């Protein structure tokens, strides 16, 4: 039995699959701990930029759970991803312990803007600006690719980077009442917002968890986007990034909420 997650629901990617969207041929790289192997998933590729470890494998379970969000097959099991049929590629940045290094991140980014990945999921932050983050921010952005990034889980009135950047979308984590969650950082660079509490996907061991954190929130807005870049194939990064935030539900003050709650239904429309 495949259940459909709450936050699946919430932004109305299921209206979109119903109109044969599902993010065929559209590119995503998740720039997190690794994903492992798990029969919800299929990996496409990806690269290691973690010293001394050269595999994808997922080594604590938050990005095999970041790309459930995005991309869990729609099937007769488990969960179901916003875009259940993206390409998925698994750009190892954070070691096991979920840390990793300025260098690590830019260096993935580069791989995805050198490799046309369309969307860079990166459910991850620094607590101090990086003129490196922001370089490889801007670099894989001229090159085409859609940085999406978490506000981050400190309950502070400003955002982590690189979601902070001019160019890094910036989603931040509501929750089943469309509240922006107590842990959800907000301020200025705030984009966007997407379900980021109590979010079942798939992890390691071929198994499923639920986690909280505007990591959880990020994977839904890089999903949407793949489903937009699939229906519009030749729309730019910047494109994408204003039709997400001009179709997005409304839910208060932009500080709060940037844009509001991204909605795959009017994305698609
Ligand atoms: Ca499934």
């Amino acid at each position: 039995a495949q259940s459909v997650p709450w936050g699946i629901s919430r932004v109305q990617a299921p209206a979109a699959h119903n109109r044969g969207l599902t993010g065929s041929g559209v590119k995503v790289a998740v720039l997190d701990t690794g994903i492992s192997t798990h029969p919800d998933l299929n990996i496409r590729g990806g690269a290691s930029f973690v010293p001394g470890e050269p595999s994808t494998q997922d080594g604590n379970g938050h990005g095999t759970h970041v790309a459930g969000t995005i991309a869990a097959l729609n099937n007769s099991i488990g969960v179901l991803g916003v875009a259940p049929s993206a390409e998925l590629y698994a750009v190892k940045v954070l070691g096991a312990s979920g840390s990793g290094s300025v260098s690590s991140i830019a260096q993935g980014l580069e791989w995805a803007g050198n490799n046309g990945m369309h969307v860079a999921n990166l459910s991850l932050g620094s607590p101090s600006p990086s003129a490196t983050l922001e370089q490889a921010v801007n670099s894989a952005t001229s090159r085409g690719v859609l940085v999406v990034a978490a506000s981050g889980n400190s309950g502070a009135g400003s955002i982590s980077y690189p979601a902070r950047y001019a160019n890094a979308m910036a989603v931040g984590a509501t929750d089943q009442n469309n509240n922006r969650a107590s842990f959800s950082q907000y301020g200025a660079g705030l984009d966007i917002v997407a379900p980021g509490v109590n979010v079942q996907s798939t992890y390691p061991g071929s198994t499923y968890a639920s986690l909280n954190g505007t990591s959880m929130a990020t994977p839904h807005v890089a999903g949407v986007a793949a489903l937009v870049k699939q229906k519009n194939p030749s729309w730019s990064n910047v494109q994408i990034r204003n039709h997400l935030k001009n179709t997005a539900t409304g839910l208060g003050n932009t500080n709060l909420y940037g844009s509001g709650l991204v909605n795959a239904e009017a994305a698609t429309r």
